């Protein structure tokens, strides 16, 4: 149900205008663990420097067509689950999660968020995608740098 808000922008752009060599940039990336073996290390990283919003949905992937950005190995997930994006807020870069509606629910550090809303992310907030932490397989962790 996502359209990108007016003021929506990659950070690759927003640092560009500002005349950033990439060392002085701030570097965005959503850092995935499986709960289960997080003493093993990251399941997978993903750049969110070159997009201004990311779709996150279900990817089992034993016939099923790919449509989020970043898929999620979780049956209980929907395929268009929640949305990551960028925005410059009145001069200055912020991230937001939005859960689109989805069947399970979306937290943000254990807590559920409001569907159809902007909820506001800091580096370190972890991304889990179901009301109830039993279903949930994967933390999805957001990063600065």
């Amino acid at each position: 149900k996502h359209v990108e808000p007016q003021d929506a922008i990659s950070p690759d752009n927003y640092m560009d205008m500002l005349g950033l060599e990439a060392r002085d940039r701030t570097m965005y990336e959503l850092v995935i663990y499986r709960k289960n073996d997080k003493d093993k290390g990251p399941w997978k990283r993903y750049d969110l420097n070159g997009r201004s919003c990311y779709l996150v949905g279900r990817e089992l992937g034993h016939t099923e067509i790919v449509v989020a950005d970043i898929g999620i190995p979780e049956e209980t997930s929907s395929k268009q689950h929640c949305v990551i994006q960028f925005r410059n807020v009145r001069g200055i870069l912020k991230c937001y999660v939005m859960d689109l509606d989805s069947s399970n629910g979306t937290c943000l550090n254990n807590v559920v968020i409001p569907g159809a809303r902007y909820i506001e992310l800091r580096s370190g907030d972890v991304l889990t995608l179901s009301e109830f932490e039993e279903d949930n397989d994967y933390e999805l962790i957001f990063m600065n740098v």
